This record gives C-alpha cells, structure tokens and sequence, in this order.
C-alpha cells in the first residue's frame, strides 16, 4: 500500500529490510505484522442522497429502488454503514422491521458460522469465530465506532453483513 | 479532515445535511458519529534507522542515545509501536528488563486511572476505564493488530503508554 509519501501505520516492513542490509549483530527483528487491505467500502454521499430521492419518489417496494439498492449494496459495508444507509432509505417504522429481519438473517449466519470453523465469518484461531454482536457492530469496541469496526472486522464477516442487510431488506420492501 | 478527494469512512456528516437542506418529511436522521484526530503518531523508518545506528556506536547509556530517544518518544505512540521500537533499539536481552519495567510504570497508571475516574486514561462510561492489556496493545482486537490499536486505545492511554514506555527505557539504560 502507499508508503512512498507517508505511513499512516509505522512502516515496519521497511524498517525489518533496512536493520537487515546493515550489520548482522542484532537486526531486522521488529514485529512486522503487515495487517492489509480493507475488505469494506466506503459510501458515497450523493450517491447515497440520489438513493434517497428515488427511494422517495420511485417508492419503495419500486423495482428500481431494488435496483439501485441491490447494486449500491454489492460491496462489503460495515455495520456502522448498513445501518446508517438503511435509517436513511427505510424511515423510523420499516427500519424497525429490517432490523428484526436482518438479525434473522445474521443468525443463520452464525449456524454456518458454527456448523463450520472454516466458514469465512471465522478466523484462524479458536476464539475467531463470529457472533451475532459482531456483525451488527455492538461487539465491544465497535459500538459508535465504524474506526472500531474496520479494524475488527472479517472481509468474511462484511460479507455475510451486507448479504444479509440485503436480504432483509427485499424482505421488508416485499413484504410491507 | 479530508472529505474532500475522499472518504476513507463514509462522511455520514455531508449525509445528513443534505437531507436537511431537502424536504422535511423524514430528513437528516443518520447517525453522525465524527470520531476523528489521530492522536498517535507513526515513526518514520529513517529515522528509526539511525536511531539503531545511534544505539549501537554512541551506545545505549550514553546520553546521546537518550537524548533522541527522549525526543522520538515525545509523541504518543500505540503499544505496537513502542514495543517494535525498543526490540530494535534494546536489544534480545535488555527488551525483556524494559518488558518489565515498563509494565510495573503501567500498574502504577493503573492506579491513578482508578483513583480518578477522571484520569485522561480512562473514557465517559462507566465500563471505558483502562487497563493494563488496553495498555499493553494485549487487549482483545488490539493483540498483533495495530489497526485495531489505533481505533481502540484513547489520547490518554496512548500518552499514558508512551511516558511509561520511555520512564522504564530510562530505568533500563542506567540500570544496564
């Protein structure tokens, strides 16, 4: 990732490189982790703002309010954003309803989050599995905090969270 | 910050107000968070080179050294940081004597973080209250994850982390 002009995260990789190609006594022994690519997509706010006016206009239970969603919602998001897209397009009383509708779906999830350790919802190691707060982002550290969950969370898990928001969703436009 | 080029997060701020400025039936309702400024600050591998290279010639008790680390050490830095700093600078054997050190200065931030629910250390809840894992970057999310370091630990913690980072790097040179 861009590192030429500045490290947001102490480069440690250069650093490892460096104390090696100079002097074998001790060397290039720092930590280098090197925790990359974000999995999540950040939303665009006109893009955003023309969903809402179709989703006003157009309707709802519109087809091509399904379109446009369906489409906006085709990359990982994170909790913080799902729920903030969704309080936006669906209003106070239909968001209730998805809520609902989306825990339902996230629960499956944590089946095949259970039924299988190598589900993409779970990690490497044994505590790395999944829960129910994780994906909504209430899982500690996350609640109020979408910093909090970019770090946290799986590509995996972003997955299943927006699969499922978009699945909710059709649920509640469908049926309401 | 730079909203502009683009959002890293998505800028829930501009969603709102525009909204707002468009009809009144439901409108800006998303919820803004704004958790913003970085207090921690990345070490640029430059000059961590030359800091190694400080510490080997000049020495490690030797006044230069800690002058600049003294200086390097003045911003706040996230655990992983400092951590990855001192196994460069100190050394296999020493890193563990600061391993130590650093960890009873820490207990004793534990304590004034106690004492006051009010220490800069700790948060506004009743649960945000810092301890020494959060400290240490072994808190869960923030273990080999830096990423996760800097979206959990608050300034106070950071400032907290790196004084007693380099009070036990004092402790360790002159004890050494």
């Amino acid at each position: 990732g861009p590192t030429s002009p500045g490290p947001a995260l102490t480069d440690w990789a250069r650093v490892r490189e460096e104390l090696a190609s100079t002097g074998p006594p001790v060397v290039a022994m720092p930590v280098v982790i090197k925790t990359e690519g974000p999995a999540w997509t950040p939303l665009e706010p006109k893009l955003i703002t023309r969903l809402a006016d179709t989703v006003r206009t157009k309707g709802l239970r519109s087809p091509i309010t399904m379109a446009e969603v369906e489409a906006l919602m085709s990359s990982p998001l994170l909790p913080h954003d799902v729920t903030n897209l969704m309080r936006v397009i669906l209003g106070p009383a239909p968001y209730a309803l998805w809520m609902d509708a989306w825990g339902v779906q996230l629960q499956t999830v944590i089946a095949a989050a259970t039924r299988d350790p190598r589900h993409p919802a779970n990690g490497q190691g044994r505590g790395e599995r999944t829960n129910l707060n994780r994906l909504k982002g209430l899982a500690d550290g996350m609640v109020g905090n979408p910093q909090g969950q970019a770090a946290l969370l799986r590509p995996g898990e972003l997955v299943a969270i927006t699969a499922s928001a978009l699945q909710a969703f059709r649920e509640v436009a469908r049926l309401a």
